[PDB]
Formats: structure tokens, sequence, C-alpha cells
């Protein structure tokens, strides 16, 4: 749709090369421009082979030309590297175009990335992650960083504990599988050693086997290392008022047998400090019981109400029954 192109800004680039831009320009600042300059701009641009993309349109009286220009590397260095030697890894870095001079194609980085971990496997580490970065600085430049972890993991150094108010480090650290010295696989990326999931739990568990039934686990930290042996492990971890347990009262539907079920309450110390492992041996027996009657899908979920203000709780047992079976002979 023609129109006068007072000014023309170039916006991808800073001077080396937004200067070359204009120098180049087909089109002067001042003229009128059809649909087919524009186009002829943005081939001439394209054809230099130095843009990831290049477009072009109006913007009032002014002549908008958008860019993003590839990249040239400035530094290539390798971390985690340790039994093909960096001297290999960086000849084939410059066999393969990422030369100091070069301008960073992309893709080939990732083509060059996957190809060191099928060396690696040639050696058998089968586990090894080959993970290429790229940091951008100005004037259209970029430096790259092989990141290498030959195995995943390397040994656990050091367990952290934050907002552990009441409950020290050495007794959660007893609460752990996972003890110092011991491994850390480390799935590559991020999905924390499966396994450590785990303990996790051993910890949640054991503050609400000990009244502390707010207790989240804020957040978690794994340090890594330069090297990719050693890593240092942080949890930060709310524990909350420490409360105390009052009623226990049920409710929904119960097959009847609200009967025999009111009497399982019993070997529950109400006035006494909280516990999950109690509250549950509860759902289990309520879940045996209706089990008996044929009801062997029935469903107990412990819902609350706190006194944060007195320091208590409130249990609230919905139950429901998953039918009732009968088979007829």
């Amino acid at each position: 749709a023609p129109f006068v192109a007072k000014d023309i800004r170039v916006d991808g680039v800073q001077g080396d090369l937004e200067q070359q831009i204009r120098a180049s320009l087909p089109v002067r600042a001042g003229q009128r421009v059809t649909d087919n300059d524009v186009a002829n701009i943005v081939r001439s641009l394209f054809v230099s082979g130095r843009f990831d993309d290049v477009k072009a349109h109006q913007e009032g009286d002014v002549l908008v030309v958008s860019v993003v220009a590839k990249s040239i590397i400035s530094d290539v260095k390798i971390k985690g590297n340790s039994i093909i030697p960096t001297e290999a890894l960086k000849q084939n870095l410059d066999a393969n175009g990422f030369k100091v001079g070069d301008v960073l194609i992309r893709e080939k980085l990732n083509e060059f990335a996957k190809s060191v971990k099928e060396h690696y496997a040639s050696v058998g580490r089968y586990n090894a992650t080959v993970e290429p970065i790229v940091n951008t600085l100005p004037n259209n430049r970029a430096e790259i960083l092989i990141q290498i972890n030959e195995d995943d993991k390397a040994k656990l150094a050091s367990l952290t504990f934050k907002g552990n108010e009441s409950v020290s480090s050495s007794t959660l650290q007893e609460q752990m599988e996972l003890q110092p010295d011991s491994w850390w696989k480390l799935w590559g990326n991020k999905f924390e050693g499966a396994q450590f999931e785990k303990d996790l739990q051993s910890i949640r568990d054991y503050y609400l086997n000990n009244g502390y039934a707010k207790a989240q686990i804020t957040k978690t930290d794994v340090q890594l290392n330069d090297e990719k042996t050693k890593v240092n492990v942080t949890i930060d971890v709310n524990e909350g008022l420490q409360y105390d347990l009052r009623s226990a009262r049920i409710i929904g539907n119960l097959g009847g047998m609200s009967a025999e079920l009111e009497p399982l309450l019993s070997a529950l110390h109400l006035n006494d400090t909280f516990r999950r492992s109690d509250i549950a041996d509860v759902e289990n027996a309520i879940k045996a019981k209706l089990g008996e009657r044929g009801y062997g899908s029935a469903t107990v979920n412990s819902v609350p109400d706190f006194d944060d203000a007195n320091k208590t709780l409130a249990i609230t047992l919905v139950v429901d029954a998953g039918r009732r079976l009968t088979v007829r002979q």
C-alpha cells in the first residue's frame, strides 16, 4: 500500500551492522516506496545470510525494518568436560564452525551437542548430558558454554535446613535415607532423584507425627559444582504452630454402621499433641470395618478445623462407602 518514507528506522541491531544495513539499503530517506521496494529490501537482507529474521512495515511516516541477526561468537568455553579432553572438544567445535570468528548457527549447535553425547556413549557414559548454553552480548555477539555431566550426579556434600524453628538439622537428617557421601542421581535437568521424593515425605510425615500440621516444605535448592561432582542441597521448610487434638467428628454416607464405628475414635488421645499416624489407623479400621459388611471401597478423608489462636484442631472424617457388595450362591 504505497507511502512516503520520511524516516527509516532499522530496529534489530546495534552499530557495527546497523551501519552497514543502512549503507546498503536500496531505499532513500524521503522517497515514497512500494510493497515491491520493500520486498526488495527484505529479500536483500535475507540473502546476506546474516539474519534469522527480517520484517518491514510502515509505522506512520517511517519505514521500520525490524531484524534479528545471527550472533557472532566471542568466547567458547566448556565445563564438566573430563575424559574427553578439552583439546579434542575444542578441536570439534572448531571443525563444526563454532570458532570464535564465526557466526553462530544455533541448530548446528544442538546437533554438535547430540554428537558429543553419542561419543560419550562409545565410552560407556550412557547417562551423559551435554547441554550447550548461549549467553547473548551486545554488539550482536555471544558466548557459548558447553555444560557436561558425564554420569548424573556425584556425591552429596551438604544438606542445609531453613525455617526449621523447633526441630534441629541433626534430627531431620536421621529422617532421610540420603546422607552425605552417598551419590545423588540428577536426572539431568530437573527432577530430584525419585528417592529424594521419598525423604521429603519422611520429613513431612515426622512434623505431622509431632504436632506441626501446617508444615508445608517451601522450596529446595541444588548446588552443582563447575566440575560436575559434589552437590550442596537446601531444604526450606515452614513448620508453623504445633497444634493439639480436641474433637474427632465423623460424617457422610456410613451404610448404617455409625453403630460400630463410633467406638473407633478411642485409642485416640484427645487433648494431646496431634498425630497423622494415629489419625490414619482410625481411617484404616473404619475402612476395614466397612469392609466386613461388603463396603470394601470405602473412603475416608480427614478434613480439619483450626484454633490457631487456642492451639487445637477439629477433625472431620468425611466418610462414604463405595457401594455394598453381596455375592450370592
